[PDB]
Parts: structure tokens; C-alpha cells; sequence
């Protein structure tokens, strides 16, 4: 399979956080993703823990709960920006935020992508996740919100 | 610390479906998780992917979004089963589904966990987690709702 990058991933908060999109998917549960035949691309943070990762992650495994809001620019630029909310799902080649989004045809695009930690309550997956913090089995405070943002020419698939 | 073991794992669906359990834990967010000073012991279910895993884990991988229901019985004796729901979180070690748990005194006791999908009607991330079906990047569908069942001498903490 291909996939196609968008910058360069971005190390922050003992996390890789890394932008890279494909063509529009289908997902179970059906009709929560914009329709494939009316999307561009599927885009996805692929969002994974570093060595010493300060949460207890090994470094290497997909970091959950997370909730993500991405706004998509193109440079520059008549359209309204291009935003929306990730969705955790799984593929062939395992776990990623993503969402299936209509760009406004070819051309330099600006992506900024929010990142919620799973205590933030804009996240509405906070209520389903937990960090130990005894002596023996804590681990650090979650990282606060926080945004990054890549440059990427799209040329169209 | 210990992290006692309940049983050996079992292996069923591409997961490995481990039970462990250690002393008991602090989480945030706080008021969740049974007071550690009312609990005896903190039991977690291990679920990995194995390879080859149907659903598009990477060998080793967690597998997140699960509900995990829990039933623990003193094998032969007087008093009701211990009852409840485990709850995802992230701990030293990685994340688990766990639970604080207030057992019946030393004994032999029966360990039985039902391990729901995250499509199932009775998990409640069912809105928030996702599976390809696309041809190109798709994944078999989820497993069944399923119990494993374990049994251990508890001797203390």
C-alpha cells in the first residue's frame, strides 16, 4: 500500500506526531465519514510514543484516546478553511487518527492539527480513559492541548 | 511492586487475553476506581494482538477500545460474585483495562472476563472508534462478544 506524507513528523510532548494522508476509506460503523466518492483524501495524525514516553507508553505504540481537530488552508486562497474532528479507527496497517476530506483543488496547503490529551474535556473520549498515579504504577501528568502545523503541495489522486 | 497472575494467558480471535493482578492503584481522574484503602488488589486484563491479527493490529500491539465486564467467584463458598466493569487506563508498564477490586479474604477464586467489541451495543466507545472496510485498506470485521475464564489462589498483597 502507499501512502503520502505531508511535511516532516514533528516531536513534541514525548510523542511523534506525524501528518500523511491516502485516498478517501470506507469505516464501520458506515456513515460517520464523509462519503469516498465526495472526499480528496483521507487525512491522518499517526501519533506514536517515543523512548521515555512520560505517560508509561513504550516507545513505538499508538497513543489512544486522543482527540485531534485539524483545519486544512489552502495557500491562498479564496475558499474558507477546510476543518474538522478525527476519528480513531483501525486499518491494515494498524491504528490512526483520520477523516475523509474534500480539499479545494490543486495547490499549497497549510494543516494545523490540535491535539487533546485524553483529561481534556473537549475530549469526548475523556470519560473512557485513566492514568495511574500511585508511586509504583504512575506515570506523569498528561500533556497540555496543544497545535502543530506542516506545509504540503497536493497535486491530486 | 508484585504482578501476581491469574491463570496462563489464552488466546482466541488474533489476541492474547491475559489476568493479573497487583496491589491497588490511584487514578485521575479521581472517584472512579474504588478507594485503594477500600480494595485489596487491582485486576487487569492484558489484551495484545497476536500476528496475523484479523482487525489490522500490529503483533504486540495494545488492543484499545475493548469494554471488559469482570465476575470473580470464591471457588465453593459462601458469598455472591464480585461484579463490575474494568476501565482503560495508562500506567508505568502501559495501558491496561483494570479495576480495583474489594475481594472475600484468602481463597481460591474463579476469574471470568467477557471481553466486548468496540461495535458492541453494551460498549460504550462504540461512537468513537472506528474500522476500515475498504477494499484497498480494510480489515476483517470485529470478534464476538466473548467470556475467558481463569481461577487463582489469593493469598494476600
Amino acid at each position: 500500500m502507499l501512502e503520502y506524507p505531508i511535511g516532516t513528523p514533528q516531536n513534541l510532548a514525548g510523542m511523534e506526531i506525524a501528518a500523511v494522508y491516502l485516498q478517501p476509506i470506507d469505516m464501520e460503523p458506515e456513515g460517520h465519514m464523509r462519503k469516498a466518492s465526495e472526499s480528496d483524501i483521507h487525512i491522518e495524525a499517526d501519533i506514536h510514543a517515543l523512548s521515555n514516553n512520560p505517560n508509561g507508553y513504550p516507545e513505538g505504540f499508538w497513543v489512544p484516546f486522543l482527540f485531534i481537530k485539524y483545519e486544512i488552508t489552502k495557500v491562498g486562497g479564496s475558499g474558507a478553511p477546510i476543518t474538522g474532528d478525527m476519528m480513531a479507527m483501525v486499518a491494515s496497517d494498524g491504528p490512526h487518527y483520520g477523516d475523509n476530506v474534500k480539499l479545494q483543488g490543486p495547490g499549497k496547503y497549510k494543516v494545523k492539527y490540535t491535539i487533546y490529551p485524553p483529561n481534556a474535556k473537549e475530549n469526548p473520549m475523556s470519560p473512557y480513559y485513566g492514568r495511574h498515579t500511585d508511586r509504583e504504577t504512575g506515570v506523569r501528568p498528561w500533556f497540555k492541548t496543544f497545535s502543530v502545523e506542516w506545509d504540503f503541495t497536493y497535486a491530486g489522486i
